[PDB]
């Protein structure tokens, strides 16, 4: 169906360098010709979500759906912003904010400190704004009535301007109706994010994603360490029956570890809701 107000012209977009490839597309750099409504003539360096080459039809209508769930959700200054498709005439092309500085996980680990021996750093307080920021937009995300479903750093961009930007709604659900989402289907899932009643019975909530923000915080503080490093599916799910937690990163304060740990009550509505976990970091950054 059209969308006229969305459409971009496709003689005005230049497809660039390759970034990588998500679920249910391809992403590339490209050049935007007045994709700055306002002014105008001036090319804009955007990133463009497509089609990977063995795509099936079940991809392309989850890039749309994805699509579709990024025009409901509406702007914010922590959210990877739509800014137009081409969707007539030729493949569907996603128009999307660029985020220079790549995925947070790689952000995080390109400025561990090498050697002595090898070869700005990055503060707590960084640290803490990072956490911070991608609270703010799952704040937003959630108030939409929308679920994520796939939050971890290598979801989160981060902008020339060093602004965290959450991405990747190929999960994301739109929520108005239930207030959760139960899956019953099968598919690939990001396993050492979710949540136990997740995991284990299908039930996914705005709770479900503040476990998974959880795991964010961890990865944040040890600067992109990889949570159950080798350990396979079979394994995590002993460990979660069992309720182990991740130990306390040596960077992490005990304060920001007690905000980690709150995140994974087994009860979901034990956990903090997003409001809370951003007047939380509020605080922790106000405190620094
Ligand atoms: C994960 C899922 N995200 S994705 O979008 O599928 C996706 C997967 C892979 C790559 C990029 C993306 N996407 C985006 N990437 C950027 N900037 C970026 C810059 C640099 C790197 N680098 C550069 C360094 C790095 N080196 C290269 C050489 N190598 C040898 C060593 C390492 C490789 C990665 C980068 O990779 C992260 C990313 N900006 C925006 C997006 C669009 C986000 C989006 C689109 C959308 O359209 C519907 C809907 C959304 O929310 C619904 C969100």
């Amino acid at each position: 169906p059209e969308d006229p107000k969305w459409e971009f012209p496709r003689d005005k977009l230049t497809l660039g360098k390759p970034l990588g490839e998500g679920c249910f597309g391809q992403v590339v750099m490209a050049e935007a010709i007045g994709i700055d409504k306002d002014r105008a003539a001036k090319p804009v360096t955007v990133a463009v979500k497509m089609l990977k080459d063995d795509a099936t039809d079940k991809d392309l209508s989850d890039l749309v759906s994805e699509m579709e769930m990024m025009k409901m959700i509406g702007k914010h200054k922590n959210i990877i912003n739509l800014l137009g498709a081409c969707t007539q005439g030729g493949p569907l092309y996603v128009l999307v904010e660029y985020a220079a500085k790549g995925n947070l996980r790689e952000f995080l680990r390109a400025r561990r400190p090498p050697g002595l021996d090898y070869s700005e750093q990055l503060t707590f307080k960084d640290l803490v704004s990072c956490a911070y920021q991608v609270a703010r937009g799952m704040e937003y995300l959630a108030s939409q009535k929308c679920i994520h479903r796939d939050l971890a750093a290598r979801n989160v961009l981060v902008t020339e301007d060093n602004v965290m930007k959450i991405a990747d709604f190929g999960l994301a659900r739109d929520v108005h109706n239930l207030d959760y989402y139960k899956k019953t289907t099968n598919g690939r899932l990001p396993v050492k994010w979710m949540a136990p009643e997740a995991l284990f019975d299908r039930v996914y909530t705005h709770q479900s994603d503040v476990w998974s923000f959880g795991v964010l915080l961890w990865e944040i503080f040890t600067l992109g360490g990889s949570p159950y490093p080798g350990i396979p599916v079979e394994e995590l799910f002993k460990l979660l029956k069992e309720g182990h937690r991740m130990d306390k990163p040596a960077n992490c304060t005990h304060d920001l570890y007690m905000i980690m740990r709150e995140c994974w009550h087994a009860a979901p509505s034990q956990r903090p809701t997003f409001k809370q976990l951003v007047e939380d970091l509020d605080r922790v950054l106000t405190v620094t």
